[PDB]
């Protein structure tokens, strides 16, 4: 029996070893050898053999926080953006070299087998990649932390470019199996849906439900170079399937079909407003959840230490439900429900609980995207829970009548409930009302969070509103996509910046060292080599690989303004060809995004993008002066190769607009300069850096609120302009066009009719900071002098950052990156 | 690319490796670990380590078969009741001693982890228990075969007896994973339903059909000892998941959420009329396997041995099929569909190969239980295929014709298409044409076929009408499922019987060595002696371990009549009682087997075994000469449990009816002697052991005709038989069931007015042998030397020799006990 260990398994810095156990995995696991196997089987195989590594490491951990027996850390998101995991895996678990030089050996190329690997379909925006993230950073930091969410089978859809049209196509990821994920078939939680609250001596009882069956899937995550793995769990939507005979509520009428597809589609599809899936989706992963969470409360060592009931009096003190962002709000009505009906404890106490244990982040910026479910859903499918909801209301309805007596109004704005035509329960109000800690995410979104968002909520509890400004993980976004300048950075400064990133300030002595200058920019120079290579390899375009490569990688909307680049860009092609032997700093300017399915505006504005496209990469006398590509199928993937080649980081969104926003980050670390509006997370890095090294231009958010005040009129700004009412009257005649002319219309009359979000304002300003720009990139020495102190600068954008102030601020536990031994 | 061998990874009968390989699996696989595994999870570590070794020589006989290119046959059946896996494979590949010994050095028993093992639910009784044997003979004779059919989700029903009455809860096996399987996601096929065929220039086309995908999973099988492994590919069903917006059929109308359940319940569940399922079932576990037929005929080496047409003529050489009963049929109109319609042979050339590929083993007497479904049913989901049988039809008649000339009625009765209202195709019509050999299982049975069913056939055909006699495999039901008497057996002789079964007979030799006769009657005093300790175990009854071990284990269905042997229960129960100090031999009955739904006589009879066990089982002055035990959820392992332990084999059937009965032969193997009728596969092992060493009784198939030609008249059995007439007034008033008293009343008047088979004729020649089978227990010496004669006996009824009889009478190709090189 104690011969039955871990112990025994595991050779690792040996490449024959590693061919011995990528051939096991390839015969044994896979079950398929040389004469038919695939790039994919070799994959597979690859995969596998890493996995054993990290499987390993996971038990030992696992084993360490049952032993030790520490704060569990919870982070409950929806969507898990990973995005692909070998690298990744082999970085932080240094296997890295090990891995290239047996698949050189078994022959196979590392580089032809890593891009097999799909991204993991769990995922979206900056929500989910910031959960990926900050899971890097809670492993590294050594926090016994689990992350949950859903497992989706068909991921948001991956897109298509067709004739400079969007087309929705499916991720169907996990179409091969996935093999990093474990299937627990034991551990198959039931959910319930539906019923009848009925009220009975203790309590209530929720009676005669429609269960489904969560199966959870555990995905291990591996801490940087620190011997520590944890887990990321996800869960499955399974229906019982008695669906033939039994209960018999079928024989009769087989309509059951659809209890088990509606069932079956909690966990399939994604989503990129009010439908009764998505509320049975949150439900669904919060549920199976903290029953997985109370499970482990009770079964560390807990089962046992009780002193009163196991009392959830150390409940506090062992779990943390961070809940990022409303979609997991029905985690504290669930807390309360488990807590007050199954347990049997009481309101005061069990409140003390959820409180004590629940956490809130926000990350948007204006009223409208804050959830609010329509009360009869809840009523019908999820009655016990709009009971508390509810009583939940009563109660913090009178902590507030208690605070500012006698008003009426506070009570009626704050309130859970939303009266008016369609009554709702407002879904941030139960997180605030239910959480012991609220926070954002910039340091001006926390701020408006504060003062008018949230601030009927500020002046009850101020102590409740912190702040926790995003950050990258150097793992993701350094090392692993660009090694090229993460080494000319080891031997300036050491290795203790990937694990400890404020050093790179290191750097800023080694600003006019000449040497480590073209080093710097060499490694941008073989980079956008690169990048011009993919591009024309896995598609085609006439790059010029020396040009500025100007990059918008954001997600397509109005509020991100990829119609304020475009009509900069139609600027510039309008200067090159009024006067053809003037010199213009040469630009090839890439916008990505996906759209946001049937957004109107979005879908046309892709459309434009390939227009200017089409028009001025084929003109004769633009040359390659100017060139517009739209980057398809933007993705993790996608940023790890884009990024590392960036010259100019276009981020401008209305002042006021963005909560923060990431990738801004992830650009600076990558040696890029920013243009960007005065909002966001732009904020703090012009902050950090020094505005003399950011290009910061537009309208603060001061001139915004009194422009609409005075009232935009968009018209004014281009009668008063040349290029602007020239770009316009291009776009409307059919210039871009001429096969529809009439086709750009809705833009034209967006634009200028109704532009909620001001591009003319900022039109002047921001062709006249792009041409700074483009006069600071004709100056080699100091555009890479400018670039270094931003670099040096990037620390306090590190996610390990982001997680050590939630630890000790609203979670409560020191951070290590103390390297557990082991295997 | 060489470098990738399935050469370093073993150590084979070492003790030391295999506890090596369990702790990777624990822990690696199965993502587990000591602190937290179950039983449960013990068994995949070690089924894992067993499979290892499972497919290594697995991965050698593909490519062995694929450079050595053997004509290939594959094995049609819609059901391979394989059943527990684990200590088959340890002993067909010899590792049993240096397992048992490893998990015994970690400390665990290997017998218990034995017993987690869920049986393989892919079957259901006679007709599919075969195939799995068949399977294990023909990898041992060293052929190149394949086993395929539909992977059951479901299975078929597990059998609970709740109240004495007949509950069918779901078997879902599946549960955990089921090691021994391989998913293949990537051989997905399309299986074709519904359409038109629309005939265009050159033939004709099916189009509009939906489609369905096929998805395999791959079961190594390993022959005894000889290194081979061979494969059995099952088929699951499945929906395409373009169900949502692609096809723009959905997104306004998922109604098709259906075609998505009606599809996946393909795979669902076995079949337990002319139900639309059942074809379904049909069609689609034949279509996905002959594209896997035809394709490793071209991709098989063969697509550089083409020289002609990559040669369909040169299919019958190298490619074989065996149409399993008629559940397989449309495998030779599919056929001519895929070499005239998607090949583009003429008919002629494209019938030649068909008839010259199927051979149709046949199970059936009765007319009325022949294969048939109605045209209109074939129109609708499969019209071109009931294009194609129309056609084979007309020239099959024109034969006819050609050999029959005049006769219009014979040419009537011949055709595949049968009229009276609603029109059907004689599925076993259309198997005999379309086939180069047809052959009962069974000497009796096969000659049926010519001289009363099939007959038109014979005289049209003659030389195709063989037979191959039903046969078991050695290695499971008698080393595996018995090591002590195979332990003495080697003692005497050695193992070529385990790979030789006629080889027996040397047996005959120790008939008298008292050494030999104490140790048989020794081994099954054991045998018993476990046995009596799980009926107390796992479910519950007080056993006498020194009685007459009595038992019936068949399909409950009325012709097979465990209600003749209720009747000599209720006659021992009553003769005991009305003399209860008259020394009569102590016997346990044991009936069990499942009764199939909706059955109302069968589902009574399972309640009649269990009201007189009530009563005897509870009755003081019976003590323990008398109990009535029904089995419960009789599957393979419990067959390889109960057979061990059984002294008296009931194979009791109405002289006639049975065509052979493939456990009739489990038990003599297993040294008990046969009570039963002269029919079906009694027929030759009253033979093979000489009749005295049988207890053959009742009416001979000679005098059922004859008891129907001056018709059988129930009464007047009832009015001479004296405890008969007693036994079937203790039924009626509810002396066996006294809270209902007319309970049976059904049975009762059943026998009484409208029993079809004709038990109480059979009633006094029962008692009386039953009489002469206490007589001769009494007498330990001499039931062992019958013992000793009908095992010494066994040989004829090896599946080794079955298989042989395929290879060379049918398949063309030869057996080989030879090893295959390997690991
Ligand atoms: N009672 C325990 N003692 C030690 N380690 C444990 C215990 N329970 C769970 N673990 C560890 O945690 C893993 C299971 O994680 P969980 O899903 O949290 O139960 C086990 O495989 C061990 O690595
Ligand atoms: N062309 C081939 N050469 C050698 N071995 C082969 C070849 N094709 C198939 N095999 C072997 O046969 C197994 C089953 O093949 P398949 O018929 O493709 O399922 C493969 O997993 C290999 O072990
Ligand atoms: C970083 C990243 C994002 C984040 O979007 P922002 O608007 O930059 O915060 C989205 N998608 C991908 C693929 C990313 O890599
Ligand atoms: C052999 C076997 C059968 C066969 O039934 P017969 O009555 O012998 O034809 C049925 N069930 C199981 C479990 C078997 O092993």
């Amino acid at each position: 029996r104690k011969q039955i260990s871990v112990r025994g398994l595991a050779g690792v810095e040996n490449v024959t070893e590693l061919k011995k156990n990528f051939n096991r995995h390839l015969h044994f696991t896979l079950v398929k050898d040389r004469n038919v196997a695939t790039p994919r089987d070799y994959y597979f195989a690859l995969a596998h053999t890493v996995r054993d590594h990290l499987v390993g490491r996971w038990i030992r951990t696992q084993q360490h926080y049952y032993e030790k027996d520490p704060k569990r850390i919870y982070y409950l998101s929806l969507e898990f953006y990973m995005g692909r995991t070998l690298q990744n895996t082999m970085v932080n678990l240094a296997l890295e070299n090990a891995c290239d030089e047996a698949t050189y050996q078994l022959g196979l190329d590392m580089e032809e087998l890593e891009e097999i690997e799909e991204d993991a379909g769990l995922g979206n925006g900056g929500l989910g990649r910031l959960a990926a993230c900050f899971l890097d950073s809670m492993a590294t930091l050594g926090l016994a932390a689990y992350g949950y969410g859903i497992r989706y089978e068909f991921g948001i859809f991956n897109q298509k470019i067709c004739g400079g049209w969007q087309m929705e196509e499916a991720d169907d990821w996990l179409r091969y199996g996935n093999p990093w994920e474990k299937a627990r078939p034991e551990f198959t939680l039931p959910v319930h849906f539906y019923g009848r609250v009925e009220h009975t001596s203790q309590g209530a009882k929720w009676v005669d439900t429609q269960v489904v069956l969560a199966m959870p899937y555990d995905t291990p995550v591996p801490g940087y170079r620190n011997n520590v793995v944890n887990t990321m769990r996800l869960w499955s939507a399974k229906a019982p399937n008695d669906f033939n005979l039994k209960d018999f509520n079928v024989g009769g009428y087989i309509q059951a079909v659809l209890d088990r597809n509606l069932a079956e589609n909690i966990s399939r599809v994604l989503y990129p407003e009010g439908k009764e899936l998505r509320l049975k989706q949150e439900y669904f992963v919060v549920a199976a959840t903290l029953q997985d969470i109370i499970r482990r409360f009770k079964s560390s060592k807990f089962g046992c230490r009780d002193p009163v009931r196991t009392n959830f009096d150390a409940f506090p003190d062992k779990v943390a439900i961070q809940l990022n962002d409303t979609h997991p709000s029905l985690a504290i009505p669930e807390l309360m429900r488990v807590l007050v009906d199954l347990e049997r404890l009481d309101w005061d106490k069990a409140w003390e609980v959820t409180v004590k244990t629940c956490a809130y982040t926000n990350h948007t910026v204006i009223p409208e995207a804050l959830e609010r479910w329509p009360v009869h859903l809840l009523e019908t499918l999820l009655p016990r829970h709009l009971q508390i909801i509810y009583e939940i209301n009563q109660r913090f309805l009178n902590r507030v009548a208690a605070a500012f007596p006698g008003d009426v109004d506070r009570l009626r704005r704050m309130s859970l409930v939303e009266e008016g035509a369609v009554k709702r329960i407002n879904m941030a109000h139960l997180c605030i009302a239910g959480s012991h800690a609220v926070n954002g995410v910039a340091r001006i979104h926390s701020e408006i969070l504060k003062k008018t968002i949230f601030k009927d909520f500020y002046e009850l509890e101020p102590h409740k509103f912190q702040n926790k400004t995003n950050g990258i993980t150097p793992r993701r976004w350094l090392v692993l996509c660009n090694p090229g300048l993460a080494e000319i950075i080891a031997e300036r400064i050491g290795e203790e910046y990937i694990s400890d990133l404020d050093q790179l300030r290191k750097l800023l002595s080694y600003v006019d060292d000449e040497a480590f200058i073209r080093d710097v920019a060499k490694v941008k120079q073989e980079n956008k080599l690169k990048f011009a290579a993919y591009l024309e390899r896995e598609y085609k375009v006439h790059i010029n690989p020396n040009s500025l490569f100007d990059v918008q990688v954001k997600r397509i909307h109005e509020y991100k303004r990829q119609l304020l680049n475009c009509l900069h860009v139609i600027t510039l092609y309008n200067r090159i060809k009024k006067e053809p032997n003037k010199f213009v700093v040469p630009r090839t300017v890439m916008i990505g995004g996906k759209a946001a399915p049937g957004y109107h505006m979005a879908k046309m504005i892709i459309k434009l993008i390939t227009a200017i496209g089409d028009v001025v990469n084929h003109d004769p006398v633009v040359g390659d002066r100017l060139r517009v590509i739209f980057l398809e199928n933007y993705r993790v993937s996608l940023a790890e190769k884009v990024i590392p080649a960036a010259d100019l980081s276009e981020q401008i969104s209305t002042a006021g607009t963005e909560a923060s926003g990431t990738g801004n980050m992830k650009f600076m670390l990558n040696g890029a300069l920013t243009i960007g509006t005065m909002d966001g997370a732009n904020v703090e890095m012009a902050e950090e850096a020094g505005e003399e090294n950011f290009f910061i231009f537009g309208m603060r958010v001061e001139d915004v609120d009194r422009l609409d005040q005075r009232g935009y009129n968009a018209q004014e700004y281009y009668d008063r302009i040349p290029e602007l009412r020239q770009i316009i009257e291009q776009l409307s005649s059919g210039f871009f066009s001429p096969k529809q002319p009439d086709l750009f219309k809705d833009i034209v009359n967006m634009l200028m009719h109704h532009d909620r979000f001001k591009v003319f304002a900022d039109y002047e300003e921001y062709v006249k900071c792009q041409e700074r720009v483009s006069a600071l990139y004709k100056n080699p020495r100091e555009w890479t002098r400018m670039v270094i102190r931003n670099i040096a600068t990037s620390g306090k954008f590190s996610s390990d950052r982001t997680i050590a102030q939630y630890a000790r601020e609203i979670w409560g536990v020191e951070p290590s990156r103390q390297r557990l031994p082991a295997p």
